[PDB]
């Protein structure tokens, strides 16, 4: 009943599902997940799509077998992003062999997976599962990430273990940093320049303010370490600053963006007390004139637990030792559900790039990677 | 001969001469310079019009009577401010006497001058002067005054005392302040936020040159000082800063523009060796990252020497103390000619205002003051 491994990706990669902020760029993952939810129906799973609030007719799929507590997670998000017809060689939406390499837009990030998942469930009987299966395929990975996000908070499954099959060249990956993006604003009052005392300064503020947020950055660096990072501290980065109409008025707003990459360990709720912590001395000066706004919506530090049963099954399996890395996945919203890793064929070299493609080599490791994984943790 | 003062003053407010940096709105002067060109003709005074270099078809008007050393120049400009089309409840172009006020655009800034000093020169004979009598009328002041700096850079007249016609209520002012205007300008090196090390984030440069500015506006406050002015010392001021793409993103320009309005004394090139001196620990820290542009053409503090005959004839005429204001004239170019004051009917609450006005009151005073300095300074 299932079509042959290139047939599913050939599918796959000719039904278009780019995600872009721009009305105009992005389409609907429906077709997508149609193609998902029919095959995982024929293996005999239940199916369960999603409209995912405040996105362009976005959807998940679950794709469910068994019952009871645990089991096994394997997610993965259904977008890809746009691609430059100026710079690929190709159709993008053709899987073509050439070299070893397969080609298509959402070859290595990340419609191979899925592929993957069904080519390896082919001749396999969900009713003899110990454990249940769960097949997660998200909406807007590439953009917002509001379908990773809406299924972890309104859930009720709670899986043994998640593998999101993001492309990691079947390296295993247990952590990466968060990514919060805030607004400083400062509200002056106006002035003439003959008297540049009469008013209230935005920009002085903003220099005081910039004095105490440089302060936390040292801190930062000075006091929170994880070695397994090429940068292996939090960072924190001034990226944009605007204010006041002219020089001969007093700076009546002032408006600083900066962001923050907190380490794994560190919480959303500890990192936005440090940072009020370090403008506290600026707002007490001056009540009512400084906020503190959310730019974007943050992203939490992920980190698996490096013992734990999952990566040392994985470990063992692929017999390459865990990494982190130095890019945001939707594992922090699944490590919420339960212990997650992040594990997939393809490379992020080709993810993103003209011509992106996954070397055919990965295509009997992960076949003989999720059914050993499917073994291990359904049976 | 001369038409009566309020035929004038008609035909000056008449005569469009709006001034503005975009070339679309600028107006040349050519026909204001005309009218006050053949009134001083026909009073029989040398004229010369002389077109300015690198403005858009303006023009300055010098007016000569006698000659020999010294001699009295009364100075003004043709030029006016643009008038907002929303808010004057009359025509900017007619004159119109309503409220013992006489409405139009420069009634008060600062076309009026010319028409007292016309209507004054009708009942003097010039061929009786002992000294020469000068009237100057600029382009473009209310821009980059380039009449005037080009005049000052130019002639070869050394007048004994000049008197500029700005609003000023008939008050004599003798000092203001400068007005320098730069943009600190900071070339970072951008990169992913991920490695904030790998760039020159300019805004962190910038948060290093602003506590040096801050420190010279501390010295500044500090160690210079002149008493006439209601702020005592030469202030500075941060008025507009911008850098940067994106939260994500080091920081790799960052752009702030601020003001500093130097005391009389301080020449340009000592304000400029301050500013530079301040920025230098940030600047030789990051050779060839910070640059210093001018966002305005600078204008130098102005006094006149408070004991000249000028300041106490003039003091002596009105029964008035001179004054300092904050604000900037023609004066600094005028006044490296010779002892310069500024003194004109009109207040500078109607100047640059809907529905402009010089009140009558101003008329007699105006003329019995213009009178009484020709015949003290061109009599003598
Ligand atoms: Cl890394
Ligand atoms: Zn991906
Ligand atoms: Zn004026």
């Amino acid at each position: 009943k299932l079509p042959p491994f290139i047939e599913i990706y050939r599918a796959l990669i000719a039904t278009p599902s780019i995600s872009a902020t721009e009305e105009a760029l992005d389409q609907s993952n429906a077709d997508l997940i149609t193609l998902l939810a029919d095959w995982f129906k024929d293996l005999g799973f239940n199916v369960e799509v999603q409209p995912v609030p405040g996105t362009r007719n976005k959807f998940n799929m679950l794709a469910s077998t068994g019952q009871g507590a645990g089991g096994l997670l394997l997610a993965g998000h259904t977008d890809t992003v746009p691609f430059d017809d100026g710079r690929w060689t190709r159709d993008p939406f053709t899987l073509t062999e050439h070299d070893g390499k397969l080609y298509g837009l959402g070859t290595a990030d990340m419609k191979g997976f899925f592929a993957f998942i069904l080519d390896a469930l082919r001749d396999v009987d969900v009713t003899k599962l110990k454990k249940p299966l769960y097949i997660l395929a998200t909406a807007d990975e590439e953009t917002s990430m509001a379908g990773a996000r809406y299924f972890a908070e309104t859930t009720a499954l709670r899986p043994d273990c998640a593998i999101i099959g993001e492309p990691t060249s079947l390296q295993p990956v247990r952590a990466h940093k968060g990514h919060i993006s805030n607004a400083i604003r400062i509200q002056g009052q106006s002035g003439h320049s003959s008297d540049p005392a009469r008013g209230v300064n935005a920009i002085e503020l903003m220099h005081d303010a910039i004095g105490h947020i440089l302060q936390l950055r040292d801190n930062l660096k000075e006091r929170y370490h994880y070695e397994a990072f090429t940068v292996p501290y939090p960072t924190l980065n001034l990226g944009h600053i605007h204010g006041g109409d002219a020089s001969n008025r007093i700076c009546a707003w002032c408006e600083l963006h900066m962001d923050i990459r907190p380490l794994p360990g560190m919480t959303l709720n500890e990192l936005n007390g440090l940072l009020n912590d370090a403008l506290a001395p600026v707002s007490e000066r001056w009540p009512g004139r400084l906020t503190v706004d959310e730019l974007h919506p943050p992203i939490p530090g992920y980190e698996c637990p490096p013992n734990h049963q999952l990566v040392e099954v994985v470990e063992k399996l692929l017999g390459a030792k865990t990494e982190v890395v130095n890019y945001c996945t939707e594992a922090p919203f699944i490590q919420t559900l339960c212990p997650t890793l992040v594990l997939g064929p393809g490379s992020i070299n080709q993810a993103h790039q003209p011509d992106e493609y996954l070397e055919t080599r990965f295509i009997k490791p992960t076949r003989e990677l999720i059914t050993q994984v499917i073994h291990h943790f359904c049976w």
